[PDB]
């Protein structure tokens, strides 16, 4: 039967490590796909780790150009959480260089975008097969979440973006029951930009903390109602959470407009807590090093910069990167509330390191109502490989 | 319980990519069987990719002579769609260098032909074991579909051919419930030739688009009724769909007789649409390069050459090859109609390339009611391998 | 629920190939256990291939001494029929250098013998764990079937031998419900010898065609009743079926006494057909080359040498070896009778070939009521390996 | 539904080999994790082998420093008993360099401790996800069982230790239903020390045979009641069972105080039998060589040194090491009593051997009411590896 996911998010004080896959380290000798954009989604029987292969394996000649971002070889697959993206445990999901996924209690729903950049198409899947499609509507990279979409009482919603990586673009929400689309919406956000949102269910509504790739060093936020009515803005916080980003002291929070002088970013996330918010980010303000998460007092509703809880999961001497959200189903956590969790992508090799390849590993952290000590659960691989 | 498969085929406007396995690319380092003749069949829980191994793996000394077509080592196996034909996820089906397969809602039914060429035998399997057999009846390669057979309301039917690859041969239809044969038929087609049919269910009857290897550059078509009464001919179309084949301008369609001056071919397919038809084919008229599919107006009932929908899934700079059909069960697509899909085999190495081996990869496309943009989702492997 | 297996054996006219694993060929590059003594047993959901690893893999330094027969490393494992004995699909059964196995409709029952030769012990397993044991009772290699034991209406019976490989030894039957022994019997056979029986169910009684390693070039036969009352002798046939063995022309059949001047043998099998019998054997009378099976008219009840059905599954230019029996459950074949099948072990490397290792592959043939043409489905490996 | 596990332990006369994994031997060529601290726990469907990887595989550069004990890479995983800890069959449990696990009839419960040593944290898991946590409470390695915890009628209990490896430390018991903690206890044991207990269910109470790392060459024992009331002491026996340990002749048993002049040890176990006890141990009193188990008459209640049953499972010419307990569920053994079993860890390479790596293999022995002959089922690997 169907999953409700209508409870608010639980109020945690810290996150405990769920898993760690050791994708890369294990790949020096194992048969592991070369990937990127990994994320985590859960059903009422298990959580799985979805990723985007490069139709190749680590420590092999085919892992060469693996930095480009797109190719016809990129395919969306998955494996039980914590397990590495190896070839022998992989479940084929779909053909994509940009995906998202979520389960609604009964079956999984996947969306893999692939094809030419001026005419890419999104193949929606449900129950082991594609059921519906969405063609690029602005002829210019029809991307998406690169993270767990969201299902509430049977209806699963997600976000998509067609446009430049810089200047203004076009966004849209998507709502669908059992793999068949059922209406969507065009996000009005002139001057504001949005990409790869790390959503999650909360209070019977969908909340996302996306990524402005145009001008914002602060992230845009967006609450989606079931009838497609929505709200869009930016984490109010007085602290920046993008990368690259200006300093905490030189940044002024903003609930409606983007801020900071930076035209590039990185996927990221944030959880709503009362009017408070837990916001993740890479410690090193310029590169993709280390990963830290912060709970600014009142941050979701005020421009607050009042900190009172900080914990590192990746120190600044370790490659980090992407990081999305998702929740544990009540049919697993057992809580009376949606336990919030997130993952951290730990990229390696190019661009940052001298290697002919690029890939990443992931680490899964999870709510809990106990303050967790700072530590580093970094990749570990010894670069370069048998290159 | 049993599957009906009595609904007509849905009327699509284009096909969206279901999966891609990256068999070869992944094999440069992985443990993947060396194969050929792959295809796709689906049950009410999943679609699987069936293939014919060579009892060996890529990038190994045993992948040597792998071009011959037949050996006692060739065995029919399968893996969830999109997954590569690796050794660790393979499901043993049967011993064969020529197979077909289909599920009837409850269990799978496989038929693997193997043995000497003048006395080969077909072992029929059902539920993990052989139940019935069919011995060669003309002492001369007892081949078959090399594609998904067809089950309607419990009875599964398929096609077989015993004879020369050229001059006239002997064909026969086959109908069977739960793995036990139950009557069959000899196809009368003097002057006309048939091999490896890419059938599918439609309107409570079975339709196949086979391959004349004798003289036809246009494919033969055949509608099988449940009582074994049938119809046999050639796609009426005024456009050739075999390889090698003469030009579109120099070809005259034919609903009853084969045409064109060519004594060799390749497996292929076609879907009925009203009186219209979607016909697949390799773009390059002589070699096994690129793959394109066309919807000629009225083509299934008239000698029409009226085009009004063309989409490439493999441009002409990429090795292609075989391509068969099959349908998605209503217990998966959810449609009220049999969603039509097909796969494309992408061969590599010998004969076309300087390698001691030969194998292929596959790509799965699927109905949908949206016109899909042209693209190439080609093999990708870097030949030669660690040869 | 429980399996009856009380129906007679079906009367076939030939056997069709079920599967072929390509263990060795695939091992040149794959991760396959180095094994020996493989066999086949089936439950009402699937047949599996049981074997004895050497706690090592092909094409590795540990596959060295792998000829000895016994070590503390030898462990009994299995994999779906036709699948190779690779490490990633293997199911651990038990610790042994001599096993047997069978399912009784509900769970599997395994018996792995291991330990010192003068005090070896048999660990009986049932449902994923050992339930009962049988200690060596004559301090001298406590071996067993090396083939599928037999279960009838819940009670599973098998055979064991403690003694020299030559001169007289001690045998015993074993009957047990759900993994717990329940009485057994000492076979009286002075002058007669018995080892590794290839039994099967028939007419509510158990029939085995074992191996005299002392003096018989003809095999001993033994019918086990449910109350442990039994019958013991030798295939009556006027044709020898052991290896080494004297010529067909110089052999005189014998229903009660062993015959021929040979003190060594090989595992083998035979099926009862009316008073007729299908008897398997290696074609080459001295070595372990080729495999043939024969249906001598009346052979099971008379000293007959009347042949009228012969089919080779391995020509005499191909290494062969062991071969045991077993039946397909009615809950799989669908027949109203126990379809008889058997497997053929194809050994390689030492002793016969110049290699530091020894192992084998298997081939599964199965009843059917159609006369099957002679062919060779031999190993295939290219020796030596990356040695 | 829930598991009772309230029956006493069965009274065996010997233990029969359940399985053997051949982890290391197989790893010379296979893809096996490099591990340590392996153990065995069982549910009412199967027993599984839990271990602690090093986020790497054997015969690879990453298996280097693998001796340290702790890293952020260490993750707790498992595989069906007897199966090696290979990457393709591994089930991710949690992130840890110190774990324990047990099933309560419905789902599994795992606890993985990881993080800094002065602030480590324990993530409790249940049903594929962490549900509750326990932070280090003495800032100094928050370790645990490294063996199967214990569940009785739904409530699962285990033991933890925070302190120095030498001088006095702090212990505590833990009781929890469905992954959520529910009260615990601080063990009062001044002068006495406890670590990595090898518990098991017996008489509706929990009994553990731990390891004093401070001063005891005799092991401490502890009976846990359901209301957390408990008893703590040392195996009464007049024979030492730790390593290093003084001689049997120079040792005087002790039911309340530790004895012997040794400040280091090794994990170990013991089973209660009447007032008798089966105690395991490494034969060689100083190193980690061989493994033997002894049943001293009355040993659990008296300082007895009365032996009358000894059996070796690893002779003193073979590396051995850790060894924990656990029981077979009645829903598997079928007995009316909790069949007692245990495993033996066979370490290899560093520190004892000249290798850049360290890891181990395991062997599983199991109750039974038959006296089992002495033998060696040692590792087998040929060191060094392709180093
Ligand atoms: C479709 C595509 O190529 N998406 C890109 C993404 C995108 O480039 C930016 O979001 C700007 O729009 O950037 C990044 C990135 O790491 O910055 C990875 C993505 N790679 C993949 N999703 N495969
Ligand atoms: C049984 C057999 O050898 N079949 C051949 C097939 C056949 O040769 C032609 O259809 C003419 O009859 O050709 C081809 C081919 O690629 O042209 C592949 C097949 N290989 C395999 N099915 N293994
Ligand atoms: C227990 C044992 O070592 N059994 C031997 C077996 C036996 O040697 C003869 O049957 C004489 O008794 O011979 C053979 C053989 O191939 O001749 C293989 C067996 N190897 C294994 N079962 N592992
Ligand atoms: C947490 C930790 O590092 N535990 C150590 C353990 C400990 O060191 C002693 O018990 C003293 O407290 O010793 C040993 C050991 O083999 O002596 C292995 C353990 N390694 C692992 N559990 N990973």
């Amino acid at each position: 039967t169907y999953m409700n996911n209508t409870e608010a998010i639980c109020d945690a004080k810290g996150f405990a490590p769920f898993s760690k896959d050791n994708g890369i380290r294990i790949g020096s000798r194992g048969h592991i796909f070369v990937i990127r954009e990994p994320f985590v989604s859960c059903s009422p029987i298990e959580c799985r780790t979805f990723f985007l292969t490069q139709g190749s394996l680590l420590n092999d000649k085919h892992s060469n150009g693996t930095v480009k971002d797109r190719s016809p070889f990129r395919t969306l697959m998955s494996v039980e959480v914590g397990q590495s993206p190896n070839v022998y445990q992989a479940r084929f999901e779909a053909v994509a260089w940009s995906a998202t996924a979520c389960h609604d209690g009964k079956k999984w729903m996947t969306v893999g975008v692939t094809g030419p950049d001026s005419k890419a198409v999104a193949v929606i899947h449900y129950g082991g097969v594609p059921t519906d499609v969405v063609n690029s509507w602005a002829g210019d990279i029809l991307r998406t979440q690169e993270s767990s979409c969201t299902c509430i009482q049977g209806d699963c919603y997600w976000v998509m973006t067609d446009g430049p990586a810089n200047r203004q673009a076009q966004y849209r929400i998507y709502k669908a029951n059992q793999g068949r689309i059922i209406g969507q919406t065009d996000i009005s956000f002139n001057g504001g930009h949005i990409e790869e949102c790390s959503c999650y269910p909360n209070d019977g509504k969908v909340e996302c903390v996306c990524r402005d790739g145009w001008t914002g060093t602060n992230r845009p936020v967006l609450v989606i109602s079931p009838d497609l009515s929505y709200r869009v803005g930016y984490l109010c916080a007085g602290i920046p959470s993008d990368t690259p980003r200006g300093e905490d002291t030189q940044f002024t929070g903003s609930c409606t407009s983007p801020m900071g002088n930076q035209g590039y970013g990185v996927k990221g996330f944030g959880f709503r807590q009362g009017t408070d918010v837990w916001m993740g980010r890479t410690i090193s303000r310029t590169s993709r090093s280390g990963f830290e998460i912060l709970r600014i007092k009142n941050g979701w509703t005020q421009t607050s910069k009042e900190q009172i809880r900080k914990q590192v999961v990746v120190d600044n001497l370790n490659w980090s990167g992407y990081s999305g959200s998702f929740t544990l189903p009540v049919e697993l956590s057992g809580k009376d509330c949606l336990v919030p969790c997130f993952w951290v992508e730990m990229i390696r090799g190019k661009p940052e390191e001298k290697t002919i390849w690029t890939s990443s590993s992931s680490i899964v952290m999870c709510g809990v109502d106990y303050e967790v000590a700072d530590w580093s659960w970094h990749d570990g691989a010894i670069l370069p490989f048998d290159i």
